[PDB]
């Protein structure tokens, strides 16, 4: 079974909204809402990975961010370790840089059912802030 390390960014603005994209229909976890992010490559750190993935996917450089949660989740065909970084300062304005849907969503209104099941404890913990 494939084992992957994934770094994602919880991009939170001053109005308690999170920048959320929707995964492509032919991707793993197709059509799900997601925090922007992706695989940590050989030779790069989890911190470097979340910067690179947010630059690629939504056009921002996260700065002065912190590890909100790290967890492991066994999907039917792969095992993933997810690094959830809380990103409250960044350079740029996030957008659908890869042509993917992206929009600001109120934290209180997030529905964990809309995201991959691995995100359930993170979404709950975020609403506790
Ligand atoms: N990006 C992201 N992925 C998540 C979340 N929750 C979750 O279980 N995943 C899973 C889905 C995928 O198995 C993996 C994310 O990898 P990815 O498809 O974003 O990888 P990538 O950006 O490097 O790949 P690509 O789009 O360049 O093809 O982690 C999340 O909140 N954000
Ligand atoms: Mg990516
Ligand atoms: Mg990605
Ligand atoms: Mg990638």
């Amino acid at each position: 079974m494939k084992k992957l390390q994934i770094a994602v960014g919880i991009i939170r603005n001053e109005n308690n909204e999170i920048f959320i994209t929707r995964r492509a229909a032919d991707a793993h976890m197709a059509n799900k809402l997601e925090f922007p992010g992706g695989k940590i490559e050989m030779g790069e750190t989890p911190e470097q990975a979340v910067v690179r993935e947010l630059q690629e996917e939504v056009g921002i450089t996260p700065q002065h961010f912190s590890l909100f949660e790290k967890l492991e989740y066994e999907f039917p065909d792969r095992h993933i370790t997810l690094w959830f970084w809380l990103v409250e300062r960044w350079e740029g304005e996030p957008w659908g840089k890869e042509g993917q849907p992206g929009e600001w969503m109120s934290l209180v209104g997030l529905n964990a059912d809309d995201f991959p099941p691995a995100n359930e404890p993170v979404i709950a913990k975020l609403k506790r802030l």
